[PDB]
Order: structure tokens, then C-alpha cells, then sequence
């Protein structure tokens, strides 16, 4: 029956599923200790699911609203809320926040059996580490000749509202819907998931370290919500509105809630939009339509920078206030201006798109077999493929990156070489030399003290080079362009310094 089974120890909690769904959460620690879906239990037995590594101590309370049950953990800084409806499969969560947990990060893992639940979706198995050696920290392996890591399950959140592990009797995806708390906008991804060989793991990454490109943010996080299946796949369309009738700490509801509605124009067409909005407290994004028009999802009130993208290249920023019960008209409007181009490499994106090896980085690590060699390689523009030109360069692996091309006596004037990134890495940098002209060497870009293009990320800061190219410089017939990453730091291979590429244009 729907209900709550109280004992010394535990709260058992059932859903009333149809094809059965109970936990059980100790009163001591919050943990999920045991998880039985159609009869079988899910929960690896050594340690349980919960927030970050386990709360340790929480005060725990459960209780029944109607058609709802709500069980709540109190500890000193979060206060943990997982809640059912009578019939559906589902651990709805939040998780309330007043400071970052001591670990510096903000997830909630799910560790299940791993023989019921073997697969990654949807990836695969690229995040299976189960059986391999580390290669990089303790984070990326080898799984006999192929390169893995928990890293390589990720996904930009704009695109991740659903990942599961599944079986071939049992499937448990997280939804999320709602990513307001988490940091680092629309194209942050994280870790969603690791069959790491004792259990899969199964996480939503509230917020963390992992190519952090923003302050984190308190309040309720979530609600996200894991549901279990049998065989079946279930939809993102989960509505989670009930919370506001459960007194959630830091839970706006719907009705205090505004919106932010309007057309954004004048980007590359060729490109997905994406419209942005995020102040200290709340984050939010939606794509527009191919006509440009766009309305956000329901926002907190405040006052919000407000970011018009094309791919991942912010090309205008404004600002908006939206109150609660009513929509603000706003539109965006800007465009990527260079000049007369003479040649281009990649688009401005704001991703390596296109480049060598990029479509596998984001699944495999850089030392795979399967990639491309990495260079030093030479670019002739009119000849080489954009799969010829490395997707990122390390001081210590393929510098410098060499670019020939061909030049009319027309465009023997001035000029500007423009060498768009997306991330760095230990200071990487370019300083680039075209004929016999180098440009200044410039500054140690802001350091994000984490590790990403060896982790299947590239979404940083996106500095932009510009070097000033005299006339006279650039010849008739053929040129040269060296690109070699400068840095005062070190590392082996692929964690020497480096940057990934978005676009080389060179324009008058
Ligand atoms: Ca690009």
C-alpha cells in the first residue's frame, strides 16, 4: 500500500507503483540503504545513494500530504527532500543549500547493481572504467585498448534532461528539469554517470569544479527527479509542480515566477540560437526558434544579464527585469563583425566543431589509439580539410601549429589575424609569427584550475587573440602563420599547457 513503514533504523517508503517501487532511507544518515523495483533490489549493498559522499548524520522526518509522501534530511548547511506519488516510479529530490558542501562540488549518486544495471545511456560505454587501469589522476582509464572516464557520460545541460543506467529488466534515468541553481550556463556539462566495477553509478552534478566558469549559487536545487522502469523509456514531461504545496525550503512556485519572451535577430543563421539569462541567485536558457523568437522558462524575479548566442559565441548582451505574473518583451539583436576575409578555419562558434579529432574528444581521451595524429601539422589553406587542423594545440604535444596560405597583391595591406579558443589549460596561450613579423606575447589567461580537454570538455572562457598585422607584412604568393602556445608552466602530454581552437580568421 501507499505508505510510510517506520522502524528504529529506517523509514520504508512505498510508492504504490504498478510495478513496485520502495526504498528505504536510514533515520541516521539520509542514506538510501535498499531500493526494490518489480521485486529485485537495485541498491549496492556496501554503501548507500545519497548527496556527495553521504550526509553522515541528518535529522530525518517523513511524512504523508494527501496523494504525496515527503521524507526530509536536516544537516547544519543542506537539507536534503525526496518525494513520491502514490503510483508513479519516481524519487522526486531537491536539495536546499545555504553554503557549497565542504567537498566543494554539490551531487547526488545514485550507486546501483551493476549486474542489473551494466549500460550507460546514452552514450554507452564510453564511461565504463570496470576493469581499468588509470591513466590520468584517478579519473580516466584504459579498458584494454580504449580510453575511459565517468567524464566521457557528459553532456551540455541545455541538451541533458535525461540519462539512465538500464538492464535488460530494470532501467533508472534522472529527469531534470530544472537546473536554475546549477553554474556555469547552457553549455556546462558534468559527470552523469560511471559502471566503474563494483556498482554504475547514476549522478546529477548540482555544481562542481569541473571547468567552472562561475560563483555557485544557494537555494533549492532541483527538483530533478529518478525514475525506474522495467523495459520502458520515460518521458522528460514529468511535472514536478505539487513541491509547491510541501513547504520546500527555497521553492518559488510557478505564480511567483515571470518570463522573459521576445525575438533575437542578426546572428549566423546556420547556427542554433540559444538565449541566456543568469544573476548571483538563478540561471536560465532556451533556444529560439529558427525565426528567432524565444520565451524563457518561468524565472525568479530580479534582474538578469541577458546573453544572445550563435552555437556557443555570445554575439550581444543586454539587461532585463522580470516581475512575478508577467512576461517582459525583450529583444536581442548583434552579429559577429571581422572584415574583408582573406581566409578562415572553423566558424565562430564557440566550439572545435569541425576540427581534428573533435567529435571523439568529447568520448575518448586524447591518448586513444583512434584519434588523429595530433601533429605538429600544416594547414594550406585551399588544400587542407578543416579535419587537418588540430582541435586544440599543447605546448608539449603538437606545438606549434603551422598555417600556409596564399596571398593576392591586393591583400598585401594591413590586417588582423584573429585566433579564436574556447578553453585553456596551465596558461596556454598563442603567440603567433606571420613571415617575419612576431606578435607580442600576451598575458596568462584567468585560470579555471581544473583539467578539461583530457575530460571531453571545452566550454571555457573563450578568450579571443587579435594580433595587428602591418602592410607590407603579408606577400604576394605564399605565407606563413605559426601558432605556438606560450606558457611559464609545464606538464606530460596532454596536461602541458594548451588551448582548444574555435576559429582562425585572418581579415582586412
Ligand atoms: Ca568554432
Amino acid at each position: 500500500a501507499f505508505g510510510i513503514t517506520t522502524s528504529s533504523s529506517a523509514y520504508v517508503i512505498d510508492t504504490n507503483a504498478p510495478n513496485q517501487l520502495k526504498f528505504t532511507v536510514s533515520r541516521s544518515s539520509c542514506d538510501i540503504t535498499s531500493i526494490i523495483h518489480y521485486g529485485t533490489e537495485l541498491q549496492y549493498s556496501s554503501q548507500g545513494s545519497h548527496i556527495g559522499s553521504g550526509l553522515g548524520s541528518a535529522t530525518v522526518t517523513a511524512t504523508q500530504s494527501g496523494d504525496y509522501i515527503k521524507v526530509t534530511c536536516v544537516t547544519d548547511t543542506l537539507t536534503q527532500y525526496m518525494v513520491v506519488h502514490n503510483g508513479d516510479p519516481i524519487i522526486h529530490m531537491a536539495t536546499y543549500i545555504t553554503a557549497e558542501p565542504s567537498i566543494g562540488e554539490l551531487r547526488f549518486i545514485a550507486r546501483l547493481n551493476s549486474d542489473l544495471l551494466p549500460n550507460e545511456e546514452p552514450f554507452g560505454d564510453v564511461s565504463t572504467t570496470a576493469d581499468g587501469t588509470a591513466i590520468e589522476g584517478s579519473d580516466v582509464f584504459l579498458v584494454g585498448s580504449e580510453t575511459r572516464s565517468k567524464f566521457y557520460s557528459s553532456e551540455r545541460f541545455i541538451d541533458d534532461q535525461r540519462h539512465c543506467i538500464a538492464g535488460d529488466a530494470h532501467r533508472v534515468c534522472m529527469i531534470l528539469n530544472q537546473y536554475e541553481s546549477s553554474s556555469g550556463g547552457p553549455f556546462h556539462r558534468d559527470i552523469n554517470s560511471n559502471n566503474g566495477g563494483s556498482y554504475n553509478a547514476l549522478y546529477w552534478y548540482m555544481n562542481s569544479g569541473h571547468v567552472q566558469t562561475e560563483s555557485y549559487r544557494m537555494g533549492l536545487h532541483g527538483p530533478y527527479s529518478m525514475y525506474f522502469s522495467r523495459s520502458g523509456t520515460p518521458s522528460t514531461s514529468i511535472d514536478t509542480s505539487f513541491f509547491a504545496d510541501l513547504d520546500i525550503k527555497g521553492y518559488v512556485a510557478a505564480s511567483g515566477r515571470g518570463k522573459v519572451a521576445g525575438t533575437a535577430s542578426g546572428a549566423d543563421s546556420s547556427m542554433d540560437w540559444v538565449v541566456h539569462w543568469y544573476n548571483d541567485a538563478a540561471q536560465y536558457w532556451t533556444y529560439t526558434s529558427s525565426s528567432g523568437s524565444f520565451t524563457s522558462p518561468a524565472m525568479k524575479p530580479g534582474t538578469y544579464t541577458m546573453v544572445y548566442y550563435q552555437g556557443e559565441y555570445a554575439v550581444a548582451t543586454s539587461s532585463v527585469t522580470v516581475s512575478a505574473g508577467s512576461t517582459t518583451t525583450k529583444n536581442i539583436s548583434g552579429s559577429v563583425k571581422t572584415g574583408t576575409t582573406i581566409f578562415k578555419i572553423g566558424e565562430w562558434d564557440g566550439q572545435p566543431t569541425g576540427f581534428r579529432n573533435a567529435a571523439n574528444q568529447l568520448r575518448m581521451h586524447p591518448s586513444d589509439s583512434r584519434m588523429s595524429s595530433w601533429g605538429p601539422l600544416t594547414y594550406t589553406v585551399g588544400s587542407s580539410a578543416l579535419t587537418d587542423f588540430p582541435m586544440a594545440v599543447f605546448k608539449s604535444v603538437n606545438n606549434p601549429v603551422t598555417i600556409k596560405f596564399t596571398a593576392t597583391s591586393a591583400q598585401t595591406g594591413a590586417a588582423t589575424l584573429r585566433i579564436g579558443t574556447t578553453l585553456s589549460f596551465a596558461g596556454g596561450r598563442p603567440q603567433a609569427t606571420i613571415n617575419s613579423y612576431t606578435g607580442s606575447a600576451p598575458a596568462a589567461p584567468t585560470n579555471l584550475d581544473s583539467r578539461g580537454v583530457t575530460r571531453g570538455a571545452y566550454r571555457g572562457l573563450g578568450e579571443v587573440y587579435d594580433v595587428s598585422i602591418p602592410s607590407g607584412t603579408i606577400v604576394a604568393g605564399t605565407n606563413t602563420i605559426t601558432i605556438n602556445v606560450i606558457s611559464g608552466s609545464s606538464g606530460d602530454t596532454y596536461l602541458s599547457p594548451n588551448f582548444i581552437f574555435d576559429c582562425v580568421e585572418l581579415f582586412q
